[PDB]
């Protein structure tokens, strides 16, 4: 398929998505509800938003909201790292347990799950009106990477469509970590999209260190999304260039998808090698360095750490299949 063909099926596939109102207006009430609960634990605690809501400036269906609870001092330390220690984890679980209890008290019909499978303690809430959200505590790095990605998409707002196209597809194909057998989160896919756009000079490099939590909005404003006005030609051209790039230009054997620096990052300069795989264990299991995606803020975090040789196979295959189906749209 030509870029035009892909472009057109892509715009047609989103027609329902651009039908309803996109505004991040809808989050305010939920934000207020959660802050209601947070205040009962501590009226001096802050509530911040992050995740796709912030990255895009729009609120997607089938997407949760991400919240983090922060102390004043956590905010004022707007460029501090997040401790990867057992006591930090314990602090976060202690406060999240208290909050989950309040959420249950105040909302008898909500399911309030204390999720402990994870590196980062999280409370998962499903109320029913797709009132859907995760709450974490005492961490800057989610608000920070989301503000970084948001800053990138503000440079070139129509690029959000390339991104959104990749997110929906990743899930359709079973590539996205949200699906059983999935290996890369949506966050990972966004890192790849941005890295791609940077290599093509569609975006201007933003050093991750310039992002300051003390200067972000707890709840950032809406950023209007408008239909690709050129029939979707730019989108279709981007999608095909994105697939070509990740199939034929990005060298997964030698290179790391990174936003820490402009240009190429090597596996060797990170020590992200077969030798490191023998030593490297995250959350009690092997980290893989077959597909390398460097996290801009957390030390030594491969976002592609679950991409085994097999899942790497599966990704190449899908990247190939994606060309001929316009990201599973020409069916
Ligand atoms: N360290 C790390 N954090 C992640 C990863 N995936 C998601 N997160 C965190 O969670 C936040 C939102 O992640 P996601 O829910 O996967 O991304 P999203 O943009 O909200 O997309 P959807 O919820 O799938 O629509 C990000 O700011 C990340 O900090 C990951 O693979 N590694
Ligand atoms: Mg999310
Ligand atoms: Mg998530």
């Amino acid at each position: 398929p030509s870029p035009a063909v892909v472009g057109r099926s892509l715009v047609n596939s989103f027609k329902q998505f651009v039908s309803k109102d996109l505004h991040t207006r809808h989050v305010d009430a939920t934000y207020r509800l959660v802050l209601d609960c947070v205040a009962a634990v501590d009226p001096l605690m802050r509530l911040y938003t992050f995740g796709s809501t912030v990255v895009y400036g729009v609120h997607e269906k089938g997407s949760d909201v991400d919240f983090v609870v922060l102390n004043k001092t956590d905010v004022e330390d707007g460029k501090g790292g997040d401790a990867a220690t057992q006591v930090a984890k314990g602090l976060q679980a202690d406060i999240l347990a208290k909050l989950a209890r309040v959420i249950r008290q105040k909302h008898l019909s909500w399911n309030v799950e204390e999720v402990r499978r994870t590196r980062v303690p999280v409370v998962r809430v499903k109320g029913g009106g797709a009132v859907d959200f995760d709450i974490t505590a005492y961490r800057r790095n989610g608000v920070r990477n989301s503000a970084l990605l948001r800053a990138y998409f503000e440079q070139n707002p129509p690029c959000r469509w390339l991104s959104m196209s990749i997110k929906r597809w990743s899930k359709q194909t079973g590539l996205n970590a949200s699906v059983i057998g999935g290996s890369i989160t949506s966050y990972g896919f966004n890192l790849m999209v941005v890295y791609y756009l940077l290599q093509r000079n569609h975006l201007q490099f933003v050093p991750p260190s310039t992002i300051d939590v003390s200067r972000v909005e707890p709840l950032p404003p809406h950023l209007p999304l408008e239909e690709p006005a050129d029939e979707g030609l730019e989108l279709g051209t981007q999608v095909l260039d994105f697939l070509h790039f990740f199939l034929h230009e990005f060298d997964s054997d030698k290179q790391v998808i990174s936003l820490n620096r402009p240009g190429i990052t090597t596996k060797e300069e990170l020590d992200w090698t077969k030798s490191a795989e023998d030593f490297a264990r995250m959350n009690g299991e092997k980290v893989h360095y077959q597909w390398c995606i460097e996290d801009p803020y957390e030390l030594n975090l491969n976002v592609g750490r679950n991409v085994t040789p097999l899942k790497r196979d599966f990704l190449r295959r899908h990247l190939e299949k994606a060309r001929d189906t316009a990201l599973l749209t020409i069916v």
